[PDB]
């Protein structure tokens, strides 16, 4: 009984059986051919990571303001395709009253026009440093990360989106690339923890509001033991992420994270661009969108080809990844990280729970930032 991934903390179940499947599809078993090269595929955040790249990046770059847009521009881009219905009640301001995109896409933009005006790296001579104490800061960041929090996507939209990678407006791929390397570096030193955000107390459209955040992303050993471990016994590990494909390539392939993957075995949501390469807040519908069902879509046509088959491991936490975790017979593994979230991948867990020879719930720490050795989670999760 060779092992081929270290022990660390997975669940005793789960740890056999990835070396039952390393013997059985790896390079060691005789029956090998790598003319029929398999391959497995893991979603990225909160998977392959604790954490969430998008998460992380934008708690970044609206805390430093780092977007390339004017005023106006960033207003309209903040509206886009955002459900203009007031947000649920849970939501509602520190005086009971609804809120919207509206009121907030207003509060917001007078907000930026002062950082506008105010920073160096727009029209103005302020550091940054030398503005984070003021009103107008305190309310950008507060609202801004409220408005990413409560607002839902318009159904009607040509896109059935409004999250942040939108924010990434006018910037080229080698200039996410740029930001997420020093985003990344600082998110990682964060202490991993809940974070509470009021707006200031001065006037405005929505009036005050308040909104929790959870600030921190962190690798995970034993998922880069893991995809270390596959790729050296012939497995391919490719990852299919609904997060913005700059953004997770960003991450993945970057040298200070660990994983250190190709970028070519990454894959993620597709932004157009116009010509000169700048990014567009629209989907490129060349590609499948990479969510749900989209996920298999994106494996059938851009990972499935002559000289391989799979996937025969699936790694997902959460609705996004349910489509892919269930849809293929060659699956003999399909782990899925215990999350406190629930819906259809509850579906999946049940299976788990019950006995399941291919469904298994790995736990996880998520404050402690770690796996536990159990199908159970411990402590604080979300």
């Amino acid at each position: 009984m060779k092992t081929y991934i270290k022990r660390l903390n997975w669940e005793e179940s789960i740890y056999l059986a990835i070396n039952k499947l390393i013997a059985k599809h790896g390079k060691d078993n005789e029956a090998y051919n790598p003319d029929n090269k398999p391959f497995a595929v893991f979603d990225w955040d909160n998977t392959s990571i604790i954490g969430d790249v998008e998460e992380a990046l934008l708690y970044y770059m609206v805390r430093n303001v780092s977007f390339k847009m004017d005023p106006e521009e960033f207003y309209e881009l903040i509206r886009k395709n955002v459900d203009r219905k007031d947000y649920p009640k849970e939501f509602n301001n520190l005086d009971k009253q609804r809120v919207n995109i509206d009121l907030i896409s207003q509060d917001i933009k007078r907000a930026y026009e002062k950082l506008y005006k105010n920073l160096d790296r727009f029209e103005g001579g302020k550091t940054l440093e030398e503005v984070q104490d003021t009103d107008y800061y305190q309310e950008f960041v507060s609202k801004m990360l409220y408005r990413y929090r409560a607002s839902e996507f318009d159904p009607e939209a040509e896109d059935p989106y409004c999250w942040m990678s939108f924010l990434l407006k006018n910037y080229k791929t080698e200039e996410v690339y740029d930001l997420c390397k020093g985003a990344y570096a600082s998110m990682k030193k964060e202490r991993i923890r809940v974070e509470e955000f009021v707006s200031p107390d001065i006037k405005s459209e929505a009036g005050r509001i308040s909104i929790k955040y959870f600030v921190g992303i962190r690798t995970l050993d034993e998922m880069v033991d893991l995809y270390r471990s596959l790729e050296e016994n012939g497995i391919d590990c490719y990852i299919v992420s609904a997060s913005f494909i700059d953004i997770v390539r960003a991450f993945a392939t970057d040298t200070n994270n660990n994983y250190k993957m190709k970028e070519e075995k990454v894959l993620g949501l597709r932004l157009m661009k116009d010509d000169e390469g700048k990014i567009l807040p629209k989907f490129d519908k060349d590609f499948p969108i990479s969510i749900r069902e989209g996920k298999v879509q994106t494996i059938n046509k851009l990972i499935k080809n002559d000289r391989n088959y799979g996937p025969i491991m699936v790694g997902g936490d959460s609705d996004g990844d349910f489509a892919m975790l269930k849809e293929f017979d060659h699956t003999d593994l399909s782990l899925i990280i215990h999350r406190a979230n629930s819906g259809l991948i509850d579906d999946l867990r049940q299976k788990a729970r019950e006995g399941s020879l291919r469904y298994y719930s790995q736990g996880r720490n998520l404050l402690e930032a770690s796996f536990v050795p159990s199908n159970k989670s411990e402590g604080y999760n979300e």
